[PDB]
């Protein structure tokens, strides 16, 4: 927790950053989010993709059509301020555009607008469980679109998970094949290859998802995207998953049945590597990714 | 708007009804909530099926396992006390369960409590559009659950409609068979009968459903709840829609094409006319659905 | 073959019914159909469900929105006209509207018409067989529509049968249920119970399947509509397919099984009765059902 | 219009090119055409891809067993004459070979043989919208063959999007993913990639379709024929359809969604210039795409 | 264990009934069997359902095509005299039809001859959990037939629950709705209303589940064989499992949620009352259910 | 025949190679099983990638959890023996790994042992047809395992083909895209490019399979493994099954339709050549695929 919230332009304490009961938001699930961090490097504080995080939240609500009054650039400014002015070196960053206290109508009325904050705050394998859940079928909830709805299902796969002594569940999609875990993406690795499902999967476009494909790709790794079924999990040498909280999670065990050696990940550990070594001055940002607070 | 919302307990007045920003149901949509409507009658104020609302309230909840420390009775006392407080004869109440301002993890940390609130504020066919978008699938997020989340979908089908024209948009499941229509479910009338799908074609079970279904049988109708195929929108003698706040609505063409000479629905006129008489006092209340403020 | 088709309005010579190769329905599939029997019976020339056959024949142009200017009444007129004129006393009636020379585009000029036209020729079990082809999925092509291109799929179903040796090819829906024959409905009897597939299971509405039922119900026969796996077809103990060409035939084998005693019947003989007793006086015409030519 | 239809070899004046009613085609959709663009190039006349228009008029019969007298070289020779007589210079040509006469049973009467006809005549983006029908289901009704029947499809997808407004509509398959516009394929660039559905996504494999693959090969864009998710409209740089009578149409606006900034496809441009070029003789016809009536 | 074991219709000392490593069944799944239960009533040995559950075993043959050289009644009588022939009061009989000393080649030679096999030994809620596991699809592997192929899936559903901490694994079918758990059928109970999906949701035909049904008619109870939702587990009053060897078992929560009031099932007591009453003269066999080992 | 098969660790005379009838596999479909091949090489006999076929063993059974004594090795030295002590050079061996005696329940009790068996035996196009069975659908029974339950599939499609007059029956999985043969893989070639279903499409990952995929890209040829539709099989210039037993099978008619020319197989011809050069010396075994018996 910290001091501070950008909120609608402004910087506010932390304890005043309050909303009305009636927000549409909190009653019908329209807001949209993105998750960002911040990491102190050779060079940081440096928030690691910030563009491209920034473009995804203007998606999200591209594809729900949430009217929204800053640009990219206007919010990077915003969360580069948020951080400075909490004295944050290392943060998870949160900015989050909702509708805001408009009607009790579903599809809000005309030209009315969304309130957009910014927060941000200080921050083997696991044995995961193929979760009774399944994700979101295709043209019904917007799997692409990274909106607050959505996690309802990362709820039910999430808990069920816990609930029963694993610390991940990965969820299959409507067709039996594999999509993701509650709340980031899965990779595997057969015989020295990558391996991740593709969209079509009711997988989300993870943006570590994204950099690991490339870092992947640099390293000399050749990498498949394409529809994997169940029993891969079984048979994969490596599995591991990604997201901007987690990093990068080693997978050790899938429903009790050990992945290769329980846990080891060469594959993974090069990654890994090719990973922090980005903050540490050890990769190359050939692509662009750092973004210094301190400009 | 009124001044005055029930709030954990309290009533606060409405301008004070806040919530932090960093509460749960408005990044995840976790939340759950009802709607309820406060009818005039022939001895009104009369809550029209208070108790069957305030057990869906229940079991949405208990689908995501989102502790209520309210019981059902201390429930409808507070929304009659809201009914009151307020001086309101016909009204729309809406109870809102939701994860407050327990932490930032999509798990909410356990041992937390969801935080109650209870608003209430005053009181041809249609052309109905078959949508491009379809509703949630079966084993993914329960419909069964009028939840928060599950409104995002309701948007979809909801904006496309009224972006082209309509007055409301009709939803497929994903096996290309009639679900309902944006929010609140659809009959259709064959040669006298009734119609309308299972909860199996991704159907909310509605209470005003519920109230259809009962009355028609005692006007003698047969009724059959059947997976129905988008081609009997054209082919039907009439189509009405129904939801706890558009009571009956008929539909007199769908995609353009008129159901069944432009509306005049004999069928859904004697519905409409029992359905009424609740609060009339001509339709003899059988099953108690009027529960009196003052009492 | 026979003189004369009723054609535009006017009665003409059969040889002079052409029509130019640039018609849309020779491209586009465009066209709309049905048939129609005509028995002698006790007091017939009688053409059997006249007007339900014409409002089908409206209902297929409804759903794809071909102008017809007929009614079903100057429809009907017309089909008597052709009888009478033809001199036919038992025959298979042809009434066909489809989209005449307008343009090449799919969606024809507005104010474009159809042409329609009026033709009239005189007039154990089987070993069905389980087809690898599926039938038509829900909202791709309108099954309950008895278009012109649907019928590709009849051909795809039953040439496959004849070409090894079957009289019938039954198809299975994308589901992996029953649907139907090639081109008419199946009815399974189990325990003395009726048992057909509904509509969404891409059957379409045979006027004969309706007769059935009805007799069903007056001869005191349980009916029930539902979803048949394809091992029924092994299980039960009568089945048969109805149309209006076909009437009831029995199906004494699926797929080389036996389909009990090798065709015997009690409740199709049972059925059949009823149905030729219509001709003959010994059923009574409750509902309405024959339409004499010569009235 | 023009006069001359090349049919069954003859060349017969226009308005003499006459079908009995009776023809199977116009009942049943048994037929199967092609459309052939001839274009006035640097040396034009030139028939593009005369051969493999052809070589697929023959597959689509061969796949509903229809019997085809004609080799491809009389097919082609008949074209050129086609044109010839007819002192044409840019035109579009309709070879349709179809079941004619023959009995009324779906079956035609073994030995029986078609009829072909060839007919020529002479001859920023678009605002698409996603459609509320579906393309046909893999093993139902062979999407492969350019039939006739397949049209009624295309005929729903078209009108509704002229119905509200829009240029096309882009249908999806029944798991919801993208087939392809109505009667046209459909293409993406995202980061400078093409991108266009598989035939398993109910796609036909266009001529078009092939030309662009071929050409954006050759101008070294990166090209990903995979199954796509309706968002990906939205998030795209670019979008555009392809077909023999629309070439290549951008489309600036999906669902009201502008594809980014509201057309100027720069790769389209690469692209659209590339296929012009060929009838210019600035792009090298390395495979031998145009072929000269007179020769 | 017992001593004898009929066998290809000779009695033979338990030690003797072996079979040889390249049996057909061994290696390719290829036997069918039944679960019969002797149960010593007010005047048993009784063996119930007898012949129902030898036709059965028939039925699972004759889809399946396995010859089988004895009649129901030979195979019955092998029943009574293996019951006797042990002194054998209460039992569970196990009778296989399997395939031999054949070939290694999957499809046997022709003229072929099945083994038979006839073994009969001494014979609050649970907590089931939904499983990550789902049923055979329909027209995949023939659910209406026990064969022994199956109980592959049984063997993955049943283990994960077990593993789990729970003691019943109940499986959903293709389509997400509920199928049944794994080796016995699923019934809800809702107001007062009885409730289990049909054998298209890819249940066994049950012959528990039958008499089940058989009995709430005679206990005025309604039923309804139709679709079932995941979800419509959490809201049950009471749910409960059938089958040969677990009669009627009440289930009281599932994942984790209680089934209204941690099990005091009161329909699903009237139904076993019923059902034992049937062994204790108190209920009246009015079907003729109950076969005495001596006759 | 022959006389010695290996059995958990013991040579044994073929004829006291027997186990009990109530083991589990009889009844419940529990085993695994291996197609090898030995062959008489340039230097064999040569057993063809044995390995690989012994961790494939070892991976059906870890994905059934059914537990294994042997390592790999030592399933490969009792192979050897199988073969040496036989006297055999040429053969077909047969690894089968199954629940023993061990009770009549499901779940077999805990801490309980697999029996292992490895018995061996002296070991135009052709014609298929498209099945009237699909395949396993996706999270049913694990596909990319050889459990024996799984057989009753091959079974069903078999000896549909057979029945009718094919000699091969190649099987649609359940979204209607092509899977397989009832036991062996399909490869399809169209324009100089190879082409395979993947798993996914419910598609053993053969050995053979595999074989071809690493010859051919030695050869030089293109290979996709890609979703295959239907039809493509009519539309493809070469079309061939796989597995151990039929190595490399060229189908010429597909449901009767040539495979371009009454098999011709340019293609086909050059794998089959670099095939079998494996065993004569021509080809150069690269990646160490024979293991001799005598080492
Ligand atoms: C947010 C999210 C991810 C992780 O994405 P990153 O953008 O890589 O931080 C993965 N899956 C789901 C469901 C998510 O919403
Ligand atoms: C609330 C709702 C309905 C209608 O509910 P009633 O209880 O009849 O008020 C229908 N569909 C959806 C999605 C709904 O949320
Ligand atoms: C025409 C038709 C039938 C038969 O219908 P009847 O209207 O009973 O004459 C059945 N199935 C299909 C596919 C048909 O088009
Ligand atoms: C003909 C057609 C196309 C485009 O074909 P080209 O060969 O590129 O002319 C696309 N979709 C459908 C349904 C078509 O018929
Ligand atoms: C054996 C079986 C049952 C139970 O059938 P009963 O005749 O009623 O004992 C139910 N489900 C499955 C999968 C089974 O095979
Ligand atoms: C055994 C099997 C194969 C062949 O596998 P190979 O290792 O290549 O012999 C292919 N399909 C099925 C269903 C099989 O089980």
């Amino acid at each position: 927790k910290a001091d501070y919230i950008w909120f609608n332009g402004e910087m506010v304490r932390w304890e005043d950053a309050k909303v009305h009961v009636m927000s549409h938001a909190l009653h019908y699930g329209t807001s949209v989010f993105e998750g960002i961090r911040c990491y102190d490097s050779h060079k940081g504080p440096v928030v690691f993709r910030h563009r491209e995080h920034m473009q995804r939240l203007h998606d999200s609500a591209k594809i729900y059509r949430f009217p929204v009054s800053q640009s990219i650039d206007e919010l990077m400014e915003a969360c580069r301020d948020v951080i400075r002015k909490n004295n944050l070196t290392s943060a998870y960053i949160r900015p989050l555009i909702f509708v805001g206290d408009v009607g009790m109508g579903v599809n809000p009325p005309a030209g009315y607008s969304t309130d957009v904050i910014i927060a941000a705050f200080p921050w083997q394998g696991i044995d995961a469980m193929v979760s009774s859940w399944n994700r979101a079928a295709p043209n019904t909830i917007p799997t692409a679109a990274k909106a607050g709805g959505n996690y309802l299902s990362s709820l039910l796969v999430g808990s069920e998970a816990r609930r029963h002594g694993y610390q991940e569940g990965i969820a299959l999609d409507v067709n039996g094949y594999i999509s993701e875990g509650a709340g980031e993406n899965l990779f595997e690795v057969k015989d020295g290859v990558l391996f991740t499902p593709p969209f079509t999967s009711s997988a989300l476009p993870g943006i570590t998802r994204d950099a690991i494909i490339k870092l992947a790709k640099e390293l000399g790794i050749e990498v498949r995207e394409q529809v994997l079924s169940r029993e891969s999990l079984y048979l994969a040498d490596e599995v591991f998953m990604s997201g901007t909280a987690a990093e990068i999670t080693p997978v050790r065990s899938v429903d009790g049945i050990q992945v290769g050696e329980g846990r080891c990940g060469p594959v993974t550990k090069r990654i890994q590597q090719a990973f922090f070594g980005l903050f540490t001055g050890e990769t190359e940002d050939k692509w662009g990714w750092l973004d210094q607070v301190n400009q």
